[PDB]
């Protein structure tokens, strides 16, 4: 229609609400040929985050605002936490090779997205076509110990693991850094605590005030209760 259930397949498990009509065949043409040469070639934390955009990117969610159906665009907080955190080494490659006029042979229209001309997410009715790669998993979180690698520790660890102090992540001094990005929830307000948003660590970590140690894991004793 112009607001109505997915009709796909290759996105079928991502897209769950109603998405935009009108061309929508062309989309799931497109989006199967990328899943094959992009997609499959992911790996880890960036494929799960280049699965889900993709989908969003190729079937935006669709709302009602009174009688106008809306197209809802990518949020900058997940475009954010792609391009600059989880997909960054292979968004970096794919742009190198743009430079040099070799593209992903299968992209037809679609193209990387520019994540500051996004909206910001939030509003019973959504701006963006949120997919929550910036959230905590609340069962994971943690305050006094770490689950696994500390993807998700939200303590107030605040040295490193040889006792540097923690350089603040809303500070560029002394040591410069666009990632991770602020988006992730571990950091909206992370003052200078350990956190590994990223989650490709080991263990939380941080820029440190030593000018001469850029950053540096913590040393955070594994929660008795992890498996
Ligand atoms: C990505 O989008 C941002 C946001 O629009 C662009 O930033 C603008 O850049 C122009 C220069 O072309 C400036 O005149 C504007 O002041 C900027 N606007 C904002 C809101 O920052 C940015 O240039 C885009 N990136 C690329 C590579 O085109
Ligand atoms: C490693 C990047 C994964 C893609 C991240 C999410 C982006 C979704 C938009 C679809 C882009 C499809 C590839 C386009 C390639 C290009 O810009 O030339």
């Amino acid at each position: 229609g112009y607001c109505a259930p997915y009709s796909g397949k290759v996105c079928k498990e991502y897209l769950t609400g109603q998405v935009w009509y009108s061309g929508g065949w062309k989309n799931e043409q497109v989006t199967t040929a990328l899943w094959d040469e992009l997609i499959s070639d992911l790996t880890g934390l960036c494929r799960e985050a280049a699965e889900k955009m993709l989908c969003a990117y190729a079937f935006p969610n669709c709302h009602m605002e009174g009688g106008r159906a809306v197209k809802a665009p990518l949020c900058f907080e997940d475009c954010q936490a792609t391009h600059l955190q989880f997909c960054y080494n292979d968004w970096v490659l794919i742009e190198e090779k743009k430079e040099r006029n070799m593209f992903i042979k299968s992209r037809g229209h679609f193209r990387l997205p520019n994540c500051s001309s996004l909206p910001h997410y939030n509003m019973r009715r959504p701006n963006c076509s949120y997919i929550g790669l910036t959230e905590l998993k609340e069962s994971e979180v943690s305050y006094d110990c770490r689950n696994g690698n500390g993807r998700f520790y939200m303590g107030t660890m605040n040295v490193s693991k040889s006792g540097i102090p923690c350089q603040r992540w809303d500070t560029q001094y002394p040591h410069k850094h666009f990632q991770p990005p602020l988006v992730f929830h571990q950091l909206l307000e992370g003052e200078n605590y350990c956190r590994n948003a990223g989650g490709e660590e080991p263990h939380p970590w941080c820029y440190t005030v030593d000018e001469s140690v850029r950053w540096q894991h913590c040393d955070i004793p594994m929660c008795p209760d992890y498996v």
